[PDB]
């Protein structure tokens, strides 16, 4: 696929996350996103430096910006399965508004055209950094990396253009 982009409808999917008696579940994408303004950003990898020391906290600090302005709910998707995902969200007791959504198959990150080959890097293959604002499945801005780079999909460069 090529890169989604501005104007493109949202593909569907199935991603995974633990609910809050702590139960493996397994949704659409279009479960959680449909009838709504949304976002969905794309990191490479959870526990690595600019993932969670900058790209993450970014969306945590700026949520009530960003709810204030529309957006009504912002997720977080990862090439890592829900285990992983579930320990990582846990070292952000601080969060109340992003939910950490798994890929680790790395299925709908293909639907994307968002993969990103870190073979040579010691990762597989992972998900471009991206940050999207959806609007009932209409692709309202497209904010995508090359690579793992930080340069475009930080929650102040979504939030500017609202």
């Amino acid at each position: 696929m090529a890169p989604i982009a501005v104007g493109d409808v949202l593909p569907d999917g199935k991603l995974a996350y633990f609910d809050e008696q702590d139960q493996l579940q397994e949704v659409s994408v279009h479960s959680l996103v449909a009838g709504k303004k949304v976002i969905l950003f794309g990191v490479p990898g959870a526990f690595t430096p600019t993932c969670s020391l900058k790209h993450v906290p970014g969306f945590i600090e700026k949520a009530g910006e960003l709810k204030s302005k529309g957006v009504t709910e912002i997720l977080c998707i990862s090439v890592n399965d829900p285990f992983v995902m579930k320990a990582w969200a846990k070292s952000y007791p601080e969060n109340k508004h992003v939910k950490f959504l798994a890929d680790g198959s790395a299925t709908y990150t293909h639907a994307l055209g968002l993969e990103l080959d870190l073979q040579e890097k010691g990762l597989g293959t992972r998900s471009r950094r991206f940050a999207l604002l959806v609007d009932d499945l209409k692709v309202k801005a497209a904010n995508i990396e090359g690579g793992g780079e930080f340069t475009v999909s930080s929650a102040e460069d979504i939030l500017k253009d609202l």
